């Protein structure tokens, strides 16, 4: 019952009302045991935990997605590609992490896909608002975009955006530390996610990379001794598994293209 109680408080009007029930329950269980059974403290622990992995990237209250979609529609309707891209850039900027890549979006994907095969199915885990980029990805017309994150409204908005861009897609609310990763996908994107997973569960980072059913994985780390920290640990861990990888650095992002 104590977990249900915590969750009820975590339906946290504003910030965490639509976070994946699976994520709330996982955090609440760890928080309860760590809080010595004190629900009030368990609630604070969970809330704080949610801010670390989710809340920190988004607004104090849910973003105004309706307005973001409205602008998207006007552009798509007016058949103005410039307007569509402008509306997409504006939307993606609501998510703090995704916002950091916008200045290097074209270089980022132009280069990234030169090191990848032409995908039939692109999976974007802990996607943030990244899927809204794509017109920049030069994806094959038939490519199916599979995106997921930890918030239903964010993911639900990613779905509407992809629908307006007429991009074949499927979207789900999935927690990388529990949900399945066996669905086949030619390429999987794990952009600026590992650090967050490691914080939630030590070692989870590479456990995900290993089980993800994709022969091609792109793992990135934010750069803004952050580059040193991330490049050293990841690279030692890779050479420790004889993983074939190609390193790149675009904008404030350290990129690793993993094959097999
Ligand atoms: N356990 C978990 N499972 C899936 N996504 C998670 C997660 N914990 C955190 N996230 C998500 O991790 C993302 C990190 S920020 C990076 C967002 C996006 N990948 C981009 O590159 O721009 C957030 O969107 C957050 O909601």
């Amino acid at each position: 019952d104590r977990i249900d109680e915590i969750e009820r408080a975590i339906t946290k009007s504003r910030r965490y009302q639509t976070v994946a029930p699976a994520t709330v329950r996982r955090l609440a269980r760890a928080a309860l045991v760590a809080a010595r059974g004190d629900v009030p403290d368990a609630v604070k622990r969970t809330k704080r935990g949610l801010h670390e992995i989710y809340g920190a990237f988004l607004p104090p209250s849910p973003p105004n997605y309706a307005a973001l979609l409205r602008h998207l529609d006007s552009a798509v309707d007016a058949g103005d590609d410039e307007a569509v891209r402008a509306a997409l850039l504006r939307a993606m900027s609501v998510h703090i992490s995704t916002r950091e890549r916008l200045p290097h979006l074209d270089e980022f994907y132009r280069e990234l896909f030169r090191h990848l095969p032409r995908p039939n199915t692109l999976r974007d885990l802990a996607c943030g608002l990244n899927p809204l980029a794509a017109p920049w990805m030069g994806l094959p017309a038939e490519t199916v975009y599979i995106a997921s994150d930890i918030d239903a409204r964010l993911v639900g908005f990613v779905d509407e955006a992809l629908t307006r861009l007429n991009v074949p897609h499927r979207t789900n609310v999935a927690d990388l530390l529990e949900d399945r990763l066996d669905e086949p996908a030619d390429v999987t994107l794990l952009l600026k996610t590992l650090p967050c997973l490691e914080t939630q569960q030590r070692g989870s980072g590479w456990e995900v990379i290993d089980i993800v059913n994709s022969p091609n994985i792109v793992v990135t780390f934010p750069t803004k001794g952050m580059f040193q920290n991330y490049s050293q640990s990841f690279e030692s861990q890779a050479r420790e598994r004889s993983c074939r990888i190609q390193r790149l650095e675009i904008g404030n992002e350290l990129i690793y293209v993993i094959q097999k």
